[PDB]
DNA sequence: AGACTTGTACTGGAACTCACGTGAACGAATGTTT
């Protein structure tokens, strides 16, 4: 996604901008999903953008 | 916005075909030897 934004439409209090699918995963189990503690310090690790770090080469 | 599907056009390689070249083999004539 392009970054998470704020929302009333959900219970996290925040969606998606452009969310899209990059795989289906068949390793990981229901259990080893995200957390909400996780999906605050991403939000608030960048301002809510999801590119942080630069391109290097 | 983004991602996939469908339609059009193009280019390169596969396959097929013909032309040309090279290699090996041979019956008959001639020359040489006995």
């Amino acid at each position: 996604a392009a970054e998470i934004v704020p929302s009333d439409m959900y219970k996290t209090g925040c969606t998606l901008r452009f969310p899209r699918i990059e795989k289906i995963r068949d390793d990981k189990e229901w259990h080893e999903c995200m957390t909400l503690d996780d999906l605050e310090q991403l939000r608030g690790k960048a301002s809510g953008k999801l590119a942080s770090k630069h391109l290097y080469i």
